[PDB]
């Protein structure tokens, strides 16, 4: 585990699939739940499940999804919700507010359902390049 992320109040650890679905595990402890951040700009930044090369992307579905074409949809608008984390927002439909968050239960969601205003989104990275 030289690198994963973890959700806030969630507890949750997102975890991308090889297979091509996404979601999250209220403790990691899957085939690979590894993630990974690409900030390109403010408001702007990038994420790559470290692994099998699975771009954390949002269709517009709203539910989260891998996209070999980094661009106008794998991006996550990210900005700051608090002093640590980073709350980014499914570009792909930052109209809708789509944050990239997991119900604190164990699924994550898909569509108008993944808007802040408690601390299911605040992900806080724990890389650790080690290995
Ligand atoms: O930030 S978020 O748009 O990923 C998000 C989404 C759902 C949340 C729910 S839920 O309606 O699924 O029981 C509860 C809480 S709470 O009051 O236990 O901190 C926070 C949430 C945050």
């Amino acid at each position: 585990k030289p690198k994963l992320l973890y959700c806030s109040n969630g507890g949750h650890f997102l975890r991308i699939l090889p297979d091509g679905t996404v979601d999250g595990t209220r403790d990691r402890s899957d085939q690979h739940i590894q993630l990974q951040l690409s900030a390109e700009s403010v408001g702007e930044v990038y994420i790559k499940s470290t692994e099998t090369g699975q771009y954390l992307a949002m269709d517009t579905d709203g539910l989260l999804y891998g996209s070999q074409t980094p661009n106008e949809e794998c991006l996550f608008l990210e900005r700051l919700e608090e002093n640590h984390y980073n709350t980014y927002i499914s570009k792909k439909h930052a109209e809708k507010n789509w944050f990239v968050g997991l119900k604190k239960n164990g699924s994550c969601k898909r569509g108008p359902r993944t808007h802040y205003g408690q601390k299911a989104i605040l992900f806080l990275p724990l890389p650790v390049s080690s290995d």
